[PDB]
């Protein structure tokens, strides 16, 4: 009845909401064919496409000089750690910034062919555990390690050699990897066949699978520490990663892979076929995004297959075929068995988590980039399956695609792990690098507001996709937005407030409307990381992230004050009262944030304070896990506890000039 306990109450509820969205993937939602929205031309999906190219970078000229003479052997990638591209020829190696070009770095302390180079973390347990990455890069004859760090001035690149150095001489390094958990660094030689080594380092490489021609790739499945090795043949082995080493193997082949088909009743496949089969690239599957999948596999006819798994403390199960994927064509099964779209799809091809799959195809005529987007919004509107799929920009041949930024999953579980709409204010924005011969291409994915904003003369397709409240949710967004043509702001309020007249009407039926339960999911996924955060720990919070909050809140009591009798002054009283309790919500989390703003201008006073303060026990305890809700919709013991705080803050030389009488003026008004 209260208002503020209501909004909490309304907000919580569409939190669980969010947590519980349907899981990415399941064999029954793409069992008789896969749903494609599909286009062979670059932005022909419209409104709806996933991605977008927003800049190429060329390989700077000054870096490329240095790598003008070349005998033996050149190779590059893209450091995903540090935003920074390599380079190799011969027995140099040059990494360069991704946000400069002007900004590179040689190592020189080497003296043969460089075969391969890994960033890695470093062991737990070491003298050089506190650096963020380490770069190991393996010769003819050794394996260096170096330490990569940034100075905290200059914001440049510090290399340092550690002083380690392994013998590999009769080795030929091709691959190497770690288990982060650990800090484990897995690797193969080309002489050496399926054969895994590891790399300790308190010198010694030592053998983890002696008493199927050679390794072409290794994969780490961190979230459960498998090993998983691609061989020249088209093998997949697995492996448990454990304390005493490797147990496994567990076997992916043709015939598996054949036998799994036949299983799921696909028969006869020529993507599929004997001769026609071979594997691209292989990606392990978070059990964070999937409980089941362990493993994703790219064969170069552009087919996806995954296989389920099973593992103990120490055993590992063999792998299951538990569902496939064919390339799009122009239920659909029946054709897209035999789609050539992806003939023939390179290793240079990947999968982003969430889902997002990066096909690099080379025709026999030419490469061409695809990207298939798993449509989030209509997973979690319909529980139904679609992929959003394009062509992209990229023309030239592709060396590797890297994610420049962390995956925006919205939960650590498979439940609501791939709700991109409510992690789509708080995710960093995803950033693709297309690293080709020539270039870095950067791809940026669409949000939803984006997807609205392309559709804002009719805003139809969006509410048929993703549903009325989303709708409402991203036009109070776009309508509160900074820096957007009055048009567009205009055009997202008037859907809010109006909808679109004679066709589309926002209203209370007898459920609440549309626009409160837009309005109140805006709400909620802004305050969705520190809403069931404890506040005090100093804060639990940084200060340039409480005025981040602080900043946005304003904005929204702002908006919400100034269109409020458009909204409040039976349906039309439960949708009156509901929006009242949610303005009041708007309002008191302002409140709080502008206090916890107060405190952030002499934070060491507040510490010290906050020391002397911290009063029987349950009361410095129940002030130690007060959540940043309980301020928001604070209690009479919460009120109180504020309101001594806040006399001590003022009492006490802490607060200065305008900020003490801020706070009697708080104390005069609500307290």
């Amino acid at each position: 009845s209260e208002p503020l306990q209501l909004a909490s109450e309304f907000v919580q509820d569409l939190s669980f909401r969010d947590r519980n969205t349907p899981i990415l993937d399941n064999p029954d939602y793409y069992s008789k064919g896969l749903d494609y929205n599909f286009s062979d031309e670059v932005g022909g999906l419209g409104a709806f496409t996933p991605f977008q190219r927003q800049q190429v970078t060329n390989i700077p000229d000054e870096v490329l000089s240095q790598v003008s003479n070349t005998e033996i052997k050149s190779d590059m990638g893209i450091f995903l750690e540090l935003n920074y591209c390599w380079i190799t020829s011969d027995n140099k190696l040059i990494l360069w910034n991704i946000n400069n070009s002007s900004e590179y770095h040689c190592i020189d302390e080497i003296e043969h062919t460089i075969l391969k180079v890994k960033l890695v973390k470093p062991s737990p347990n070491t003298f050089v555990s506190s650096v963020e990455n380490l770069l190991i890069v393996a010769t003819l004859f050794d394996i260096y390690i170096l330490t990569i760090s940034f100075n905290d001035r200059t914001h440049e690149l510090n290399i340092f050699n550690t002083g380690l150095k392994v013998n590999v001489t009769g080795f030929n390094v091709s691959n190497i990897i770690s288990y982060e958990r650990t800090g484990q660094i897995f690797f193969t030689g080309a002489t050496d066949g399926v054969n895994v080594w590891e790399l300790q380092y308190n010198k010694i490489c030592l053998t983890k699978s002696n008493l199927e021609e050679t390794i072409s790739q290794l994969e780490v499945d961190q979230s459960r520490g498998v090993l998983h090795t691609l061989s020249t043949k088209s093998i997949v082995r697995s492996y448990l990663i454990t304390s005493n080493g490797l147990v496994g193997p567990v076997l992916i082949d043709a015939a598996h892979i054949r036998r799994g088909m036949n299983a799921l009743g696909v028969k006869n496949s020529p993507l599929l076929s004997n001769r026609a089969f071979k594997i691209a690239k292989i990606v392990s599957i978070s059990m964070c995004e999937n409980n089941d999948l362990f493993l994703a596999v790219i064969t170069t006819t552009g087919v996806r297959l995954y296989f389920k798994g099973s593992i103990s403390r120490r055993s590992i199960g063999s792998l299951k075929l538990d569902s496939v994927k064919f390339p799009p064509t122009s239920g659909p099964l029946s054709t897209q068995k035999a789609s050539s779209t992806y003939i023939n799809t390179t290793c240079a091809s990947t999968i982003i988590s969430p889902g997002i799959y990066f096909t690099c195809v080379r025709k026999r005529a030419e490469h061409k980039l695809y990207v298939s987007a798993p449509d989030y919004g209509i997973l979690k509107n319909y529980g139904k399956y679609v992929e959003n799929t394009a062509l992209l920009d990229t023309t030239d041949e592709i060396k590797e695609i890297v994610p420049l930024t962390r995956s925006f999953n919205y939960t650590s579980t498979p439940q609501g792990y791939a709700n991109v709409f409510a992690s789509q204010y708080s995710a960093e924005p995803l950033k693709v690098a297309v690293l080709t011969s020539n270039a870095l291409e950067i791809y940026c994915y669409r949000t939803p507001d984006e997807v609205f904003e392309s559709l804002i003369e009719n805003p139809l397709p969006f509410i048929h996709s993703y549903g009325l409240s989303e709708a409402c949710s991203t036009a109070l967004y776009l309508a509160c937005k900074f820096n957007k043509s009055e048009h567009i702001k205009s055009s997202a309020l008037a859907f809010f407030s109006a909808g679109i007249p004679g066709v589309v009407e926002i209203k209370p039926k007898s459920v609440l409307s549309p626009r409160f339960y837009g309005s109140a999911l805006l709400i909620t996924r802004l305050f969705s990381q520190i809403w069931e955060e404890r506040v005090f720990v100093g804060i639990s919070i940084t200060r340039p992230q409480v005025e981040y909050y602080l900043s946005s809140i304003s904005v929204l009591a702002d908006f919400f004050n100034i269109h409020r009798p458009s909204f409040v002054s039976t349906a039309s009283d439960a949708e009156s009262i509901a929006m009242n309790a949610l303005i009041l919500l708007i309002n008191s989390i302002k409140d709080a944030l502008s206090l916890i703003n107060v405190f952030y201008e002499d934070i060491d006073a507040f510490k010290s304070l906050l020391n002397t303060l911290m009063y029987d026990s349950k009361t410095r305890e129940y002030f130690f896990d007060l959540k940043f809700h309980d301020l928001f919709t604070p209690n009479a013991k919460t009120k109180q506890l504020i309101k001594e705080i806040l006399i001590e803050v003022v009492n006490a030389n802490i607060a200065s000039g305008t900020s003490a009488d801020y706070i009697v003026n708080v104390l005069k008004e609500r307290f």
